[PDB]
Order: C-alpha cells, then structure tokens, then sequence
C-alpha cells in the first residue's frame, strides 16, 4: 500500500521558535489548510499540516478516502473507533516529538485541527504528557468522552488554552456536538482558558473571521522571542 507523504509546510521567515500542527478533516489533505494558515502566518512560527492516510470509512460504505480514523456515525451516541483514535493519537504524539528535536520545545507548539482533525487534536492534547501551548479545535468534537474520569485530568496539560470554533448552520458536525464538547472540556481543564466562538451563517467550513480569531489566539500564546 501507499507510503506516508511528507506534511505540507508553511516555513518560518525568521528562526522558528514556535510551531502549529494542524490536522485536516475528512476526505482532505494538508494542502488546503497549509495555504490557509500561510495567510495568517507570523515570522517565528512553523506551520505543519500532516496528511491523513487513505482508508475505508464505515460511515460511507467503507469507501476509501483520507481519514484519521474510522467514522461509524454522526451522532454523540454513535459508536467510535476507540482503537483507531488511540493509534492515530500516537502518530500525532510522534509528530510533536519530531519538532522538539528540531529545537522547538513542546510548550511552544499549538495542536489544532478541523472536524475529525480537530477531534484528534483534543484527544491527543488531553491524553499526552507533553506539555503543549494550546489547541485550536475547529468545528469538531471530543472523541471517547466517556473514557475521561469526571474530575480534572491533571498532569502536564491541566491549564492548556483551548479555542473552539463552530458554525451554527453546520449540517455535518452540528453546533450541539460542539457545545456538548466544550461543556465537557470545562470540567477537564481550567475553564478560564477555554473560549468558544460561534459563527452565524457558517456551515461545515471556515470563515475569514474565524481565521482572524485563530490568528489572535496563536499570537497571544506564541509571542516572539
């Protein structure tokens, strides 16, 4: 079968002292979000957008397409690919570790994604023990939420900043699934660093105002020097 293509890169102009790792959504590659993040780039930030492997998707009759893990249903009560989410989480952890040996400590790295890409970001951030700088979760949800105990998660990533964005006309990942997610997030990490933003009229895509809010979030958490 096919090999793992190299991630799409938005290289830093000056010495890269911070990095953003953004996971694309179903059926996509990293190339579209690479050109999106390049439009709001900062001099000292490296932007990595890895590609998901092409694999059969149970939701659409096992028709193969880029997918970080199997999708079985579109509802909060749906079955989830527990094995695949955990396995894909280790790949993302391995990708964060490849940048810390490039001279960028994990605490200067934001892990984000769109839709199932965002869902993997939230699960990876809340389970890894690498301290990260923040999470940009776009039109996504929290997978395997029932597997988290009911108190704070504790550990290296207890007060991480999370910016969750969602549109109120999204027909694929509805707003309710994002609200259910951020409410569970507020009980796992310090809710003072959790910001939820709703975009009226947006569907399962991105808006210009959202990128502006993503940029303000990354700039605040990864300033120069």
């Amino acid at each position: 079968n096919m090999s793992t293509p190299l991630p799409a890169i938005v290289p830093a102009a000056r010495k890269a002292t911070a990095a953003v790792i953004f996971l694309h959504g179903l059926g996509d590659t990293g190339h579209g979000w690479a050109e999106a993040f390049a439009g709001i780039r900062s001099s000292h930030i490296k932007y990595i957008c890895p590609h998901a492997p092409v694999r059969p998707v149970t939701l659409n009759m096992n028709v193969a397409m880029p997918s970080w893990f199997d999708i079985i249903g579109l509802s909060p009560d749906s079955q989830e690919d527990e094995s695949g989410i955990k396995q894909a989480a280790e790949n993302i952890k391995a990708l964060i570790d490849q940048e810390v040996k490039n001279g960028i400590p994990s605490n200067r790295i934001i892990l984000g994604g769109f839709s199932q890409g965002g869902a993997l970001s939230l699960y990876t951030a809340l389970t890894t023990q690498q301290k990260l700088a923040g999470v940009t979760a776009l039109s996504c949800w929290l997978p395997l939420r029932a597997s988290f105990p009911q108190g704070p998660i504790g550990g290296a990533n207890r007060d991480i900043s999370i910016l969750q964005c969602h549109g109120d006309c999204d027909p694929l990942v509805p707003l309710m699934f994002g609200s259910l997610t951020v409410e569970k997030l507020k009980t796992l990490v310090n809710p003072a660093n959790v910001t939820f933003k709703t975009y009226e009229g947006m569907m399962h895509s991105s808006c210009q105002q959202e990128m502006m809010d993503v940029k303000q979030f990354i700039d605040k958490l990864l300033p120069p020097i």
